[PDB]
Formats: structure tokens, sequence, C-alpha cells
């Protein structure tokens, strides 16, 4: 019996047969959520050193959760990021859309300020409770989560901030929860770190880099003070791997860019992924 935790803090669970693949997980939990745009969503596992590792959706599940996972559990969430929310066509997708990206910044993987917070939180309150007046307090906000890694920050801060999101939620009466969404997740789609997943590695020349898939194509960031460089999805022919190295052919000179990652089992996976999002886009 394995178990699929969910984008709402709830989760499934189900028997795992041997043949059963990660597609057909990802379909049943779209059936139990009655989501009809299913390409953005996928699953993934925390391997054996707790990295987070997007599902296989080809393959058998339980063998990958055997070999490569700590334990049998899955998480739904948005695999391929979106430039604008507005794409996506219907409520119950922009909703499950936007439980990720509440995720995002409350767990911090998109940096935000406490003033991005709070100004985020109202909407959020607006979006998930509606009208500030159907509860005679608002001291239930006191008991939630409203803001990144909210549990660290001093409690005059924290006790400062829940009152400026409650004062905010105020002026949000009258909003629908769709509409409340619309807007919370238009302000993350431009915050920096939006979109993006990366992974350790050195360039041909030894030194230390970061390098992912962002919206825009795939990015290089080295530590010394410069500017990430971003092979942009349309400029990359093909891409690679082979032993512990990845590899981008780029379209202007057919000029093959490496790149060593920490073993050939990560190679084969950012490969995977990284087709896959130069499929998407
Ligand atoms: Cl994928």
């Amino acid at each position: 019996v394995a178990r699929i935790q969910l984008l709402n803090n709830e989760f499934v669970e189900f028997t795992l047969s041997v043949e059963s693949t990660g597609q057909e997980s990802l379909e049943a939990v779209a059936q139990r959520l009655e989501l009809r745009e299913v390409t953005y969503f996928s699953l993934w596992y925390y391997n054996k050193q707790n990295q987070r590792r997007w599902v296989d959706l080809e393959k058998p599940l339980k063998k990958q959760l055997d070999k490569y996972a700590l334990e049998p559990t899955v998480y739904f969430g948005v695999v391929f990021y979106v430039p604008s929310v507005s794409q996506l066509q219907q409520e119950i997708t922009r909703y499950q859309y936007y439980l990720q990206l509440k995720k995002d910044i409350l767990e911090g993987s998109i940096p935000c300020t406490l003033e991005q917070a709070i100004q985020l939180a109202g909407l959020a309150v607006q979006a998930d409770f509606g009208d500030f007046d159907q509860y005679e307090s608002q001291d239930f906000l006191q008991k939630f989560a409203l803001f990144p890694v909210g549990w660290l920050q001093d409690e005059k801060v924290l006790e400062e901030a829940t009152q400026k999101v409650a004062l905010l939620h105020q002026k949000y009466r009258g909003l629908t929860a769709p509409d409340a969404e619309m807007l919370y997740m238009q302000e993350v789609e431009r915050m920096d770190g939006y979109g993006e997943e990366s992974y350790p590695a050195k360039d041909s020349q030894g030194s230390d880099i970061s390098i992912g898939a962002c919206l825009e194509g795939i990015f290089v960031k080295h530590k010394n003070g410069r500017h990430p460089v971003v092979f942009r999805w349309h400029d990359i022919a093909n891409m690679s791997h082979n032993k512990s190295f990845f590899a981008l052919e780029l379209a202007n000179k057919e000029e093959t860019i490496q790149f060593q990652t920490e073993d050939m089992e990560t190679a084969k996976y950012i490969w995977r992924l990284c087709v896959a999002r130069h499929k998407f886009y």
C-alpha cells in the first residue's frame, strides 16, 4: 500500500501492483479531482538523498519507489509551469495550480519578502475563507499557515503581519474565490524563481554551477556575482547524457556544451526532465 500526498494537505492510499505505471496513478488522481487538464501535473517522490524526483510516468511506479525512494509516498504537483495561468482553461485546473503556487510560496521555494507575503496572504485568505465578516473574529487566522516558513518568524513580527493580513482581507470583500486565486497566481507568476528547478553540477572547466529549467529554457548559474546564462528552448537542437555528463547541442554552431552532474543516474534524470520540458514548451 502506497500513499499519494495531494496539494491541499490530504492524502490517498492505494494498492501498488507490480505493473501499474506512474501514468496510471496520475490518471487516478485526476479522476479523483475531476481534473481535465492533466498535462501540467505529475507525481514526485523524495529519493534516498532526500532530493525531489519527478516520477517516470511511462514505467511501473513500484520499481521506481523500491529502487530510488525512501518511503512509498508520491506527491501530486505541477511539473510543467505555464508562463500565464490564463492559459489554464477550467476552474478545477486553476484551483489545483493555485494550491501548488501557494505551496511554492509557503515553503520558501519561490523567495518572497514579508511585504510580498502579506499581500499574497491577503488574497489567499479571501480565496480560502471568503468575506471577512462571516467570521465574527479573525482569531482563527493566528492558527493557519499564512507566511513563508512562518513558524520561524518572531512572535511580534508574526502578530503584526497577521494583523495587516486581517486588514488587507477586509479590503478584498466581494472578491470571488476564482478571482482572488487568479490575482494571487498573477503575482506569484512574476516572482523570481517561479517555474524553476535546478541541480548542482560543474561546467567543462571545473567551476561549480547550478543548472536547471526555467520558463525560457535551460539556465546556468555560476557563483561569482555575475548573471545567469539561459539557453532558450528553441536555441536547443538536442540534449544528451553519457556517464555523469549532461549535454546541450545548440542550434547556432552545432556546439555541444557538457555539464558534469553528481552521477550517471542523475545525468539521465536531468536529461529526461529537460527533454520533457523542451517538448512541453
Ligand atoms: Cl515528465
